[PDB]
């Protein structure tokens, strides 16, 4: 029973907003291939109820879905179960984040910190639609790995006459470990770590190049395990049906997919996330090349 | 899993998504431990602009509008019908037309399953359901949902390719399994020698069912209403249906549970032949005597044709 219990009212109707449209699509049948006017496509869809289900939801608002075939294929493509990204967003009321990037201005996450909300400008919008196709194709030839933003829907929401643009990705960072440290820049790992790191870095810049955009940068979050610990202890005291186990340095790579851990001949243990940030807001190819030349040495 | 809302007109998907949607929504809204008068003037209203987008059976562009969700939740679960039921009815597979009459010759649809029927009214219709609604609310209540009116469902409005449809939908009056043999609708003062046995629970049941049913619509200043009878005869059945359900499975392209035909009445265990009957007060709204007298005059005449 989803009462869009919430802080904010527009948080309400994005809740709303993506259980109607994710049950919509439900009855929407999986094609063979997307269409080229499935990247054209939107739905809108205007409520004005009166005296009725006012406790949460506003009694007017719209809400609009950016090209719905594509991003349910994208979701299929990042092993994103449309049943598990409802219920990340409507179980319970998402909440503030911190900040993964300088794109836009509000950052939220679901509640179980799986995915990542941000709001957005309509010249970002615009940006995704040009990029959409290319992008779609893409994430098909890749497998759907890449350290590029894994993009899973993208809506326009109306209240009070205000309109609000958000894209909706998988969290960098793990939905379950604290990230300490945060890093942007415009540390050794296994070797299977690295150069798996270094093959998706090669071929997301270079697509990035052939897209003609500069400026995005990788983000780099820390978990420190011992610190972890002491943090876990420090709490203690003073108080996945069933709750998944997990050891120390421990995470589910299909989950958390950006993550690394720190090789075991180093001193104290730790989880690196790296990831390519703000893709929408020397030539491109120059710059992906100095990136590429960059990010690598970060690494042994 | 899958609703392809396909249907030979457009109006028709839109009623079936329109179902979906709002019994969709009022799941996710409690079940109050009480209407409140904001609940009778309540309405759900939606516009849906898809563009390139889930087309195939949906129009891209239509409105619809639930007059009074809550009270008609309630209402639905009065006459002890589950939501999760009303829905199928509605959405498993597209409503269709009927059998058929008026007094203009009236046009309607049955759900697939013939359980429930969805009849187009007009915008004075809806307003006269307002204008009932609250007390009929109440009388459903005081009598825990035994009557002989019309039990009534969902209030819509449609809108497609520029036109307003309304639509009421209530309980089918009639079987959705046996096939109804013949039909009156006694309109006041076919009947008037033949006579209609029937047990004496039955008989008894009726009587003061349409007993409080009369003085209600007494006591609404209504009039004009009629019983609609409907006789389903066993014998017959047997003969012209014997093997068309077996026949229907192939190579090419007298009971019922009370429960589910509310209205229906077994004839006497020991009278001529094998029959059940169908009957119930019909067209409550607008599709010289006052109304508490043509009361007693119904009363009268539909008392003297049991016995
Ligand atoms: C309670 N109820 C009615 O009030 C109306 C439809 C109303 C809907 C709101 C105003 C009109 N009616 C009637 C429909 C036209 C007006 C009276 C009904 N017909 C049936 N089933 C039925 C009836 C006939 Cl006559 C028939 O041949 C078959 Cl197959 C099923 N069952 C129930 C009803």
């Amino acid at each position: 029973v989803k009462l869009f219990r919430a802080s904010e009212p527009i948080l309400s109707v994005l809740m709303w907003g993506v259980n109607h449209t994710i049950n919509e699509l439900s009855n929407v049948p999986v094609p063979v291939m997307l269409m080229p006017d499935d990247f054209k496509a939107y739905s809108k869809i205007k409520v004005d109820n009166h005296l009725f289900n006012k406790e949460n939801l506003p009694s007017r608002f719209k809400f609009k879905e950016y090209c719905p075939m594509v991003f349910r294929n994208l979701r299929e493509r990042f092993g994103i179960d449309d049943q598990d990204y409802q219920n990340s967003v409507t179980r319970s009321a998402p909440i503030n984040s911190d900040s993964q990037g300088r794109c836009g201005t509000r950052f939220l996450t679901t509640y179980d910190r799986r995915f990542v909300i941000k709001t957005v400008s309509s010249e970002d919008v615009a940006e995704m639609h040009n990029i959409l196709k290319k992008y779609h194709q893409f994430i098909v030839e890749c497998h759907g790995n890449t350290l590029l933003p894994q993009f899973l829907g993208m809506y326009r929401l109306t209240v009070d006459g205000v309109e609000t643009y958000m894209v909706v990705t998988r969290n960098v960072f793990s939905h379950r470990l604290t990230v300490h440290r945060k890093y942007d820049l415009k540390l050794h790992v296994g070797e299977e770590s690295k150069k798996n790191f270094l093959e998706k870095l090669k071929r997301d810049v270079e697509f990035l190049a052939q897209l003609k955009i500069m400026d995005y940068s990788l983000l780099v979050g820390i978990h420190d395990v011992d610190r972890a610990e002491q943090e876990e202890m420090e709490v203690e005291e003073r108080a996945l049906s069933f709750p998944r186990f997990f050891g120390p340095g421990e995470f589910d790579p299909s989950v958390d997919v950006y993550a690394m851990k720190s090789h075991e001949s180093s001193p104290k243990k730790e989880v690196y996330f790296m990831a390519i940030i703000d893709i929408l807001t020397v030539n491109p190819e120059q710059y992906s090349k100095r990136f590429n030349e960059f990010m690598s040495n970060i690494l042994t």
